[PDB]
């Protein structure tokens, strides 16, 4: 196996320098559900 994940891309973020699109949809999506229903506390517009 080769990647590591650990102890390397740490330096500053993961390897998004690779996933490029799919770390853009997969991290968009990602913020997109930091909740469950995109949290209607006062933004239900």
């Amino acid at each position: 196996m080769t990647i590591s994940q650990q102890e390397f891309g740490r330096t500053g973020l993961p390897d998004l320098s690779s996933m490029t699109e799919e770390e853009q949809i997969a991290y968009a999506m990602q913020m997109s559900l930091q909740g469950a229903e995109f949290g209607q506390a006062e933004s239900a517009d």
